[PDB]
């Protein structure tokens, strides 16, 4: 499914990602348009073997489990295939999980690049929440 940006967020405010760890709703919204583009079908493979899935692009090297990444440890305890479905339920429990390892919302790179330090209110801005 690709979402749109409002339908977006209001399926993450439903399911308690504003503020989360203290990261308010366009944090998240901005850093699902840059790892997928808000398409939940979204996957990339990684020269390490590992492969990113779904609207948050979660790793198997740590967080699912997909068959065919040795050594790789499966921590929100789902099939990757899981994190594709139009149902995000699955995404936000497992991103829940990672922003609370230790290191934040830096575990997803284009947060990092592309969202971290900017307004992200603007991916929020007029939606109705
Ligand atoms: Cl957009
Ligand atoms: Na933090």
């Amino acid at each position: 499914k690709v979402f749109g940006r409002c339908e977006l967020a209001a399926a993450m405010k439903r399911h308690g990602l504003d503020n989360y760890r203290g990261y308010s709703l366009g944090n998240w919204v901005c850093a699902a348009k840059f790892e997928s583009n808000f398409n939940t079908q979204a996957t990339n493979r990684n020269t390490d073997g590992s492969t990113d899935y779904g609207i948050l692009q979660i790793n198997s090297r740590w967080w699912c489990n997909d068959g065919r990444t040795p050594g790789s440890r499966n921590l929100c305890n789902i099939p990757c295939s899981a994190l594709l479905s139009s149902d995000i339920t699955a995404s936000v429990n497992c991103a829940k999980k990672i922003v609370s390892d230790g290191n934040g919302m830096n575990a997803w790179v284009a947060w990092r690049n592309r969202c971290k330090g900017t307004d992200v209110q603007a991916w929020i801005r007029g939606c109705r929440l």
